[PDB]
């Protein structure tokens, strides 16, 4: 089907980082397994080492989500849509495309970090005064349950693809059309789930329930950062986040 193919490429295209490089990335990385580490790492690679932390999270989840809008707009009918339906489905899809694709950067031990030449430890991360030790770890959770499925990048990238074209965000205005994207997008995944992978033909049905659960993760999220935004003076919240999180 051509349209795997070219949101394939789109992915290629638009995303920096994706999992075979980082993949192959983990088969020489700088590992911030401490502070010392973490010193060492912002003198090379990239206040309190926890909001310090934090703001580097920022940083990754702003280039991400220009990533994520220029690969919508190289999916085949996006450009085409409203652009308030456009806005709508970023809006709402951003954060769970951040998450799925977190995945393919992170094993048991540690996430890759500074476009691939740092990788920060899951431990460590945890090691963090509250509430900022809470952050990475659902996510390492959802990311090893997500691996255990093996997708390559051709299955991410229609799986992203299918996330972005939601016809249940709230507000949109032409709902059909978008049902019917969705449902194609949908379709290419399944079969290219089933020529793919074919040791599990469920795997599809699978993957539905990765997007349930990336909706509860994102909510869970949303609901920490408002927790820190209240907490931690010295941690400020980018304006592009907090325009996402408004009324989400
Ligand atoms: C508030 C915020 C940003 O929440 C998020 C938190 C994490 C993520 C996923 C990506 O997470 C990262 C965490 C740490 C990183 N560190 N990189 C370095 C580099 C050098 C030195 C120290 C650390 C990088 C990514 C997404 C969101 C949100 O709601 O957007």
């Amino acid at each position: 089907k051509s349209l795997a193919k070219r949101i394939y490429e789109a992915y290629l295209k638009n995303f920096n980082m994706n999992k075979v490089k980082a993949r192959v990335i983990l088969s020489p990385p700088f590992v911030i397994h401490d502070m010392e580490t973490l010193c060492m790492a912002e003198k090379t690679l990239v206040k309190e080492a926890e909001v310090r932390i934090f703001h580097c999270c920022q940083c990754t989840s702003v280039e991400t989500v220009t990533e994520l809008t220029e690969f919508a707009k190289a999916i085949p009918g996006f450009a085409n849509l409203d652009l308030n339906d456009q806005v709508t489905l970023l809006k709402y899809g951003v954060y769970e495309a951040i998450f799925a694709m977190l995945s393919s950067v992170m094993n048991k031990d540690g996430m890759l970090v500074a476009y691939g030449n740092g990788f920060i430890t899951r431990e460590f991360l945890k090691s963090l005064r509250k509430p900022f030790c809470d952050i990475m770890e659902p996510k390492f959770d959802f990311a090893m349950k997500f691996n255990a499925l093996e997708l390559d990048d051709s299955d991410i990238s229609l799986f992203v693809a299918a996330i972005i074209c939601c016809g249940d965000r709230p507000g949109l205005l032409n709902v059909g059309h978008i049902e019917k994207m969705q449902e194609g997008i949908v379709h290419v995944l399944r079969l290219h789930l089933q020529s793919n992978h074919p040791d599990d033909i469920f795997l599809f049905p699978k993957l539905l329930q990765k997007m349930a659960d990336l909706r509860q993760l994102v909510t869970e999220h949303a609901q920490l950062v408002q927790i820190i935004k209240k907490t931690e003076s010295d941690a400020a919240l980018h304006p592009l986040l907090q325009e996402i999180y408004r009324d989400m």
